[PDB]
């Protein structure tokens, strides 16, 4: 009901809309992450068109080193974005 | 414009609505944190009525030990809530 509570559910909703596409339904593989950024973060982040940019973003977000972005890693990503803007 | 982008701005908006009330306008003191939880997280978290609960929550969220909850500490709090529900 609150605007914060709506944001919490939206974070959960959008992660899983993408993570559930292929393979592990609870983690983002590179193609899932790329589509999430391109479709859902177009006002905040430049569209990803090059493989090396995909690779680098995943390298940055994948803290436990399994090659995918899980929900906790996604939340760290959201923290990164939000802080850059609170800042800009 | 996207539902994710709306969530990112809502997180920024609600933090600052509370953090900007008293003292440091970029950090939540205990009374600011308590009001945020009570007013904005009523579907997710039991209302805070006892001082020891205020104290404990702050103790948990205040990683850099300055006695307040800053925006990065708030994002960790949001991560905690979101993960509990993805889980429930
Ligand atoms: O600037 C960003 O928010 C960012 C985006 C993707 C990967 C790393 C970073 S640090
Ligand atoms: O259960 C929670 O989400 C929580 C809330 C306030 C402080 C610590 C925790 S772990
Ligand atoms: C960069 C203003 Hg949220
Ligand atoms: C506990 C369902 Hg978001
Ligand atoms: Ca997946
Ligand atoms: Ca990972
Ligand atoms: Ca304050
Ligand atoms: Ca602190």
């Amino acid at each position: 009901m609150s605007e914060l509570e709506k944001a919490v559910v939206a974070l959960i909703d959008v992660f899983h809309q993408y993570s559930g596409r292929e393979g592990d339904k609870h983690k983002l593989k590179k193609s899932e992450l790329k589509e999430l950024i391109n479709n859902e973060l177009s006002h905040f982040l430049e569209e990803i068109k090059e493989q090396e940019v995909v690779d680098k973003v995943m390298e940055t977000l994948d803290s436990d080193g399994d090659g995918e972005c899980d929900f906790q890693e996604f939340m760290a990503f959201v923290a990164m974005i939000t802080t850059a803007c609170h800042e800009f």
